[PDB]
């Protein structure tokens, strides 16, 4: 599991469940190519997006579909989605956790990068 | 002037208006002594808490009354208040902006310190 | 005026100065068209990106060039940039402040929307 | 495990390790009485602070010793500590996770309250 996504809801104080997440990898022509996707679980987590073999160095984008999440709760949101863009680097063994904390008009995102 | 408080509401995307703020300063006996208080304006800001003369070196606590703010909006919040504790003016006078971004079950606080 | 960007540095407790910001607007063909750009001032603010006349309804993307900011300060950052995507002016004209609070491996963004 | 504390470092993108955490419970005389304490682990977590039996309804304070953490890293910080104050409420079964994300001049705290 080299890449995991965790989403929290700051209004309810809970995991953000059933949030759609789309991952893209930047192609040689500078376009975003679909890479992996899923929906967060009851724990607000999305595991098994990729493998160590496929997750090579590159520029990746994680799109978290926040607007659909808030609309389902009946809360008017600001953003279309949250976008997290970063370079994956082979500086020794690494695991990446992309965390996001959501509010209707604000979000925060943190990366937790560890040596397993 | 040397100490300002700014509060935003992350649910509405607006300044957090009429939020009560209490400032304390740690005394020689280690107790929290009342220092200043007020309420945020329509812009979510609270100015005029103190003066350069009165705002001496010390340990200060800025208590932002978040629970009362959320309850008045009909939203159940988690925290009793947000507490911001810091040493001020230990390298000479500075201007401090204590900013807070509020959600019902989360908040962030940042300090902007200028010379 | 109707669109302002404000950026703070959570490591230094200061405005984030000289941060490049690029704004795009989604076109009818679903592509991101350049809309405006600039750099934050000594106050961490970027004013004058657009006018009420030009800032019509649409989907906008505000790209804040965080990696270049951190690299210039000698700090290794995680993100390439912070991207803020939103629909603007769909219920008539509004004034938008896009605020961002930066750390090397984390950022937050908030919108303050006024009528 | 009704109460857990998790601390992250936003400068390094890592768990905040060996951070001292002190929990207090508000007494009848309005004073803060020591309740539990510990240091965050290699995962930035602090488990086993209390038990379901002892963790009754009340007002609690979680103090995270951020200044000592940053001083050890040689980074000048703003806050003396981060303080998280809340009422524990018996609205059915509950687990509380107090999360904190630390930067030298800013921190964020979130509560994740779940029904186990
Ligand atoms: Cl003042
Ligand atoms: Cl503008
Ligand atoms: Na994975
Ligand atoms: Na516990």
């Amino acid at each position: 599991c080299p890449l995991m996504v965790k989403v929290l809801d700051a209004v309810r104080g809970s995991p953000a469940i059933n949030v759609a997440v789309h991952v893209f990898r930047k192609a040689a022509d500078d376009t975003w190519e679909p890479f992996a996707s899923g929906k967060t679980s009851e724990s607000g987590e999305l595991h098994g997006l990729t493998t160590e073999e496929e997750f090579v160095e590159g520029i990746y984008k994680v799109e978290i579909d926040t607007k659909s999440y808030w609309k389902a709760l009946g809360i008017p949101p600001f953003h279309e989605h949250a976008e997290v863009v970063f370079t994956a680097n082979d500086s020794g063994p690494r695991r990446y956790t992309i965390a996001a904390l959501l509010s209707p008009y604000s979000y925060s995102t943190t990366a937790v990068v560890t040596n397993p």
